[PDB]
């Protein structure tokens, strides 16, 4: 049964900005451990890894209404070139993303396909919960200047 | 500290090619998770993983020796229509990336990069046992035929 047309290019555009993060944090999160910074490291890895599983969630509805996942066509990486940065970088695609999935839940809603929206409404609940980590992270930066959370980021993980 | 810029070249050209393979890998298992071919997506998934884990190889050793990785060039997909075509196409990638390798680790080798050059040979090693069960695979569809291939596939699932 092919899906809603609409529906499915917002699945596929919601995609792109995933197949975006995967990329962009799994780089931030290999600079992080080459930098020697394990914690970030940790989170960062993680959170590509739990944009990996969304995209496939993502790749598995397309195909299931019928329509092709675009995996071709990769945006725009924003890599950091330090901490304060990529993490900026991180919030500014993450709030981004977010937007363009509270349009797309309320634009299947509206055409009643509610197992779409759903799935939608899940994957938004974890991108807050990495905004919410993000904005953490920046207050202290701004707190402590970034070299203070650096030396503080290694001192504490030890 | 800073490695060979030849290398670090090479290096990124690679890790190209495993970022087309970790796309295309997981779309086709997809599909053929899609179209009920539990076996094939079983095998093409893990396919796409053993990628993604060669593509951290490659970002991980551009780091350290203090190179850029290149996450926002992605190649040409060849996604196929049908179970032939998809393996077909992914024996074709495999074996240009095979040869892009050997021609990667004598070059490593003759700078006495042994750590490039054998993190190369591991992981051509691992391209090459993907190789041997296209080839298998294929010749299967030739001497059945794609019809009657897939008709055998869904008899012997569930
Ligand atoms: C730069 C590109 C990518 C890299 C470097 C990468 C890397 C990885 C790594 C290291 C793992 C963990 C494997 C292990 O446990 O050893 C993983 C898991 C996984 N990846 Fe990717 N990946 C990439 C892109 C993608 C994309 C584009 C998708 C889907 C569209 C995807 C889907 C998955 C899935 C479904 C898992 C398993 C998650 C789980 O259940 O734990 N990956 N990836
Ligand atoms: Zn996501
Ligand atoms: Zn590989």
């Amino acid at each position: 049964m092919k899906g809603d047309t609409k529906v499915i290019n917002y699945l596929n555009k919601l995609l792109g900005n995933e197949l975006v993060a995967i990329n962009q944090y799994f780089l931030h999160a290999r600079m992080f451990k080459n930098w020697g910074l394990k914690r970030l490291n940790d989170v960062e890895y993680h959170e590509s890894i739990d944009e990996m599983k969304h995209a496939d969630r993502y790749i598995e509805r397309i195909l299931f209404l019928e329509g092709l996942p675009n995996l071709q066509d990769l945006g725009k990486l924003n890599i950091g070139e330090d901490v304060e940065e990529m993490l900026r970088s991180d919030l500014a695609l993450e709030l981004d993303g977010a937007k363009n999935l509270r349009e797309a839940i309320g634009y299947a809603d509206s055409v009643h396909d509610y197992v779409s929206r759903d799935m939608m409404i899940e994957i938004l609940r974890d991108e807050r919960g990495h905004i919410d980590w993000l904005r953490t992270e920046l207050d202290l930066i701004q707190k402590m200047g970034l070299q203070n959370y650096l030396q503080a980021q290694i001192r504490e993980e030890g």
